[PDB]
């Protein structure tokens, strides 16, 4: 897997699960295209978003389902949702650290 | 002034200045409209950008160049931007500051929101 | 005022009000000296700590009791406190900012340093 | 492990390599004691800190010698160390976010 995302609770301090995480490629029409979709597992990651030959160079868009997420926990969310949105050339896992009002998203690139 | 954005730099221990923010609200249709535009000033500070009478009820996206930050400053950022979007005065008015903290492959944001 | 304090609240999206803030100064014989102390204000801010003439050159330690906010708020949080250690002024008189978002199980902190 | 500790570089977008960890704990004379301690591996993650037996509840301290690991890189970075302080009762996670003038770090609880 060259892109994971891993999700965490900075209320509860554990993983944020079953958090809906869909991810979109740039295209020319400088439009967003689908591109992966997944619900985090129970440690708070969603791995085989994509395949190495499919993760080609090119914008993408992260948007994580944070209201859904604080909704099904009772707590009222500030944001609508939280999008990441970088540029790809490695491993790269999208990592975030939710909070009610408030979240920080970090890049881990590695290379195997 | 009920939109506040205030933008930080974590590398330099510093508020980030002169960074472009564009503030959209989504409209009818469903499209995002374009709402009120600025760049944060020597403080990191954003103000002005609308007021109470044109902040109505609706769902808003404050989104920062992060990347034209960075670049000015010799650095290749992570991100394109850091888009923050939230529905404001839902239960009546209120006082929002978005604030944002940078690091140049990651960041944070948060929101107060205070009643006037 | 050249050393200021500010905590919010990242659960309820607000200031972090009436947090009590210790703050020392390491001393010649490596042990920590109180140096001065307050309570965060209904903006989440604490001024008046200290002064130009008393804030000299030195190792100094912001000690937060995120503890007891979360506890007043019926909330058993993870951490005991929140330490923000850094030394100051070793180029010439700062000002300083020290900021903390707090919520039950994370904390982040920044700084912003400014030339007054 | 009960107790791990992962270290991530803001700046560069990667774990934190070689970054000193000190963890202690509270003695009756509220004195820090030595406890255990390690460096980050080439994940940023520092592993096999305690065993079950030995991590008893009480309250420990985790210092993160954050201005070798800046000072290292030639960045120049504001705070002394990182300390966590907390009290154990799980497995423990210690995440912590590092940019030179920022710091960031939460609990990640489990339950095996
Ligand atoms: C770690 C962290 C992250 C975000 C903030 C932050 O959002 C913030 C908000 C303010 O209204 C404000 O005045 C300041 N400040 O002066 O430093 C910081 C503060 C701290
Ligand atoms: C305060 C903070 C915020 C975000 C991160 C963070 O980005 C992160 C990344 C990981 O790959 C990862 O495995 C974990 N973890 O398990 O705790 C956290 C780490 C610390």
């Amino acid at each position: 897997c060259p892109l994971m995302v891993k999700v965490l609770d900075a209320v509860r301090g554990s993983p944020a699960i079953n958090v809906a995480v869909h991810v979109f490629r740039k295209a020319a029409d400088d439009t967003w295209e689908p591109f992966a979709s997944g619900k985090t597992s129970e440690s708070g990651e969603l791995h085989g978003l994509t395949t190495e030959e499919e993760f080609v160079e090119g914008i993408y868009k992260v948007e994580i389902d944070t209201k859904s997420y604080w909704k099904a926990l009772g707590i009222s969310p500030f944001h609508e949702h939280a999008e990441v949105v970088f540029t790809a050339n490695r491993r790269y896992t999208i990592a975030a650290l939710l909070s009610p009002c408030s979240y920080s998203t970090t890049a881990v690139v590695t290379n195997p």
